[PDB]
């Protein structure tokens, strides 16, 4: 018999809201920007924009559904279970787009000859319209049976003047918490957590392993070209020479290029000094494969900086992406970790009320953080946020 609740309960529905209007304003511009901005229009940005969705429905539908949960008001069971659950569709369907976001970036760093023909934009489509029914079918597995409207609170129900099959619409009450920890925690949101880690994982190794091996493939250019200008032998030049030649087009592989001139000088110009090593010829092999270095100074180092800075920014744009997932974790595991507790320490005391509140806040509130990330991490992303607000505001 304490303060009134109608007063906490105003600060918790005036954060709500304003959660709601930031969700619903800063990803409206995420999917402005995608469809006005041919250079955003890939496969990984169509996640982007299912994930945007996912966040827009939470400020328009599951926020203000828990704003009505949390008045515990009478409802038939059935019904309270969708008000409950709703919003864990939209949180499962982020999990796919996050998901599918980590997969398409590693197909791209670890096949990107094959990427076109492997991941195209028809195929993405079916897979998000397959990833938000079974986020339905996930979500909403409570309705199927597997919730606790069978074992009604009586004591609530008639408290509050519930009628005949209604009942005390509060989460704890009718949704199970062995579903919430073992189902929902577990199997749906930890495993493809771990999982997206994993395959970030693969992504920084596949891109160090590649990185080292243009960098060995270069340096053995140089090492094999030094020795050559120092030998005395016939066959030491030309040991120099074929280890200089397999380097040369193993990092070939790494029609509108025209870096293949390039690559057919060296491996002309190896070859010329090749069969002059072989013919005795040291004199005459040393000095046809010293006009290497000017090949080498006018093409091979060109396409070894670009295909290093090529690497450094699929780096950068895969750790802006993880930036994305580490902040979803941040934002859902203390509810989730709540749960635990709840579940499996009867013998503890209960979270209070206004740290489940602030927690259901917190979740909510990752519904706001990715247009930022985009705008701070993502050039192209930036800019066409700064055209569209000079433009169609002021
Ligand atoms: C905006 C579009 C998607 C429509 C939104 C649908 C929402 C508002 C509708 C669909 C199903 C509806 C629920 C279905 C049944 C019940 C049980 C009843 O005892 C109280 C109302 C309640 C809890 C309804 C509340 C409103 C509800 C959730
Ligand atoms: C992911 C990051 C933010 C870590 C989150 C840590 C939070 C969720 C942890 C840290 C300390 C924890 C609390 C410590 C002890 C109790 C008392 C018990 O009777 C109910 C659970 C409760 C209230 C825990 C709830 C969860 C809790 C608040
Ligand atoms: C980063 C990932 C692994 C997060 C998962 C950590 C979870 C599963 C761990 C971290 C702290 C753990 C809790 C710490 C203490 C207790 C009290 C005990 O009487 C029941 C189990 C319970 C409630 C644990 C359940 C499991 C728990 C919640
Ligand atoms: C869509 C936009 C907003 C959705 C609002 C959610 C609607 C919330 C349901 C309100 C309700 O059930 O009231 C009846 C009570 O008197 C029962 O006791
Ligand atoms: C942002 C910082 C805090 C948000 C506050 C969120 C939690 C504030 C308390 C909420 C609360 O206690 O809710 C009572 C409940 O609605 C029954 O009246
Ligand atoms: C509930 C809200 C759902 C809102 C869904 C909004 C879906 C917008 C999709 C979009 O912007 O698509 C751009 C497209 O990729 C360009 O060709
Ligand atoms: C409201 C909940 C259902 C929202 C369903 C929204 C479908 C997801 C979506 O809009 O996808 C666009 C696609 O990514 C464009 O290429
Ligand atoms: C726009 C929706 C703003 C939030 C609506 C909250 C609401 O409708 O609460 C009803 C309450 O449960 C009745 O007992
Ligand atoms: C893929 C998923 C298909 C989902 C199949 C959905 C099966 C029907 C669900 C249903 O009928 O639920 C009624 C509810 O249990 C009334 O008490
Ligand atoms: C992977 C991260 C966590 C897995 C380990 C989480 C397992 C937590 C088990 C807690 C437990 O078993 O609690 C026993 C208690 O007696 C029941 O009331
Ligand atoms: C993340 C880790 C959260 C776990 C943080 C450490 C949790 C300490 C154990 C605990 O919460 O003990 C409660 C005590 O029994 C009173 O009921
Ligand atoms: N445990 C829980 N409770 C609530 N709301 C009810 C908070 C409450 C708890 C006890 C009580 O007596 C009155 C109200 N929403 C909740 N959302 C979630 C959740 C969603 C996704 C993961 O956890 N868990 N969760
Ligand atoms: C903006 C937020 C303003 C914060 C100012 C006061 C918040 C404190 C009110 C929280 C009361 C908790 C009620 C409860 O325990 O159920
Ligand atoms: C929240 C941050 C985004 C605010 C910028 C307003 C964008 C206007 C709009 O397109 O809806
Ligand atoms: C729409 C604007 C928000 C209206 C305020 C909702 C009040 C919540 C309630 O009725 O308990
Ligand atoms: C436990 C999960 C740790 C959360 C990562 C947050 C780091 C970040 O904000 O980028
Ligand atoms: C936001 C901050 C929430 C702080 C509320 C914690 C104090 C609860 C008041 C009380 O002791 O009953
Ligand atoms: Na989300």
């Amino acid at each position: 018999d304490g303060a009134p609740p109608i007063m906490g309960s105003s600060v918790y529905i005036t954060v709500e809201l304003a959660i709601a209007v930031l969700a619903i304003l800063g990803n409206v511009l995420v999917c402005w920007a995608v469809w006005l901005n041919s250079n955003l229009q890939n496969v990984t940005n169509y996640f982007v924009v299912s994930l945007a969705a996912a966040d827009i429905a939470v400020g328009v539908l599951a926020i203000p559904f828990a704003i009505t949960i949390s008045t515990g008001f009478c409802a038939a069971c059935h019904g309270c279970l969708f008000i409950a659950c709703f919003v864990l569709v939209l949180t499962q369907s982020s999990i796919f787009s996050l998901l599918a976001i980590a997969i398409d970036r590693y197909i791209a760093i670890r096949i990107p000859l094959r990427y076109n023909g492997l991941v195209t934009g028809t195929r993405a489509k079916g897979i998000i319209a397959i990833c938000w029914v079974l986020s339905f079918a996930i979500g909403l597995t409570p309705m199927l049976g597997w919730n606790n409207c069978g074992q009604p609170k009586e004591g609530k129900n008639h408290s509050q003047g519930c009628g005949e099959g209604q009942v005390a619409c509060l989460f704890e009450d009718v949704v199970p918490m062995n579903y919430m920890v073992y189902f929902n925690f577990f199997a749906c949101v930890l495993v493809p957590l771990l999982l997206m880690l994993g395959v970030y994982l693969r992504i920084f190794l596949a891109a160090r392993r590649q990185l080292a091996d243009l960098e060995d493939n270069w340096e053995t250019l140089n090492d094999n070209l030094k020795v050559i200008e120092k030998a005395d032998n016939a066959a030491q030049v030309k040991d120099a020479l074929t280890k200089m030649r397999a380097a040369a087009l193993d990092a070939q592989k790494a029609e509108m290029k025209d870096f293949r001139h390039g690559f057919d000088i060296l491996v002309g110009q190896i070859d010329d000094a090749l069969k002059l090593a072989n013919e005795g010829k040291v004199k005459e092999a040393q000095a046809a494969a010293e006009q290497l270095k000017t090949t080498r100074n006018a093409y091979i180092q060109k396409y070894l900086e670009r295909a290093r800075s090529t690497l450094q920014k699929e780096v950068h744009a895969a750790k802006s992406l993880a930036i994305i997932v580490g902040l979803f974790a941040l934002c859902w595991l203390p509810l989730h970790i709540i749960n635990c507790f709840t579940f499996f320490c009867p013998d503890c005391s209960h979270a209070p009320l206004w740290l489940m509140y602030l927690a259901i806040v917190l979740s909510h509130t990752n519904s706001v953080v990715n247009p930022f990330i985009y705008a701070y991490r993502i050039r192209e992303f930036r800019q066409t946020f700064r055209k569209i607000i000079r433009s169609h505001v002021l």
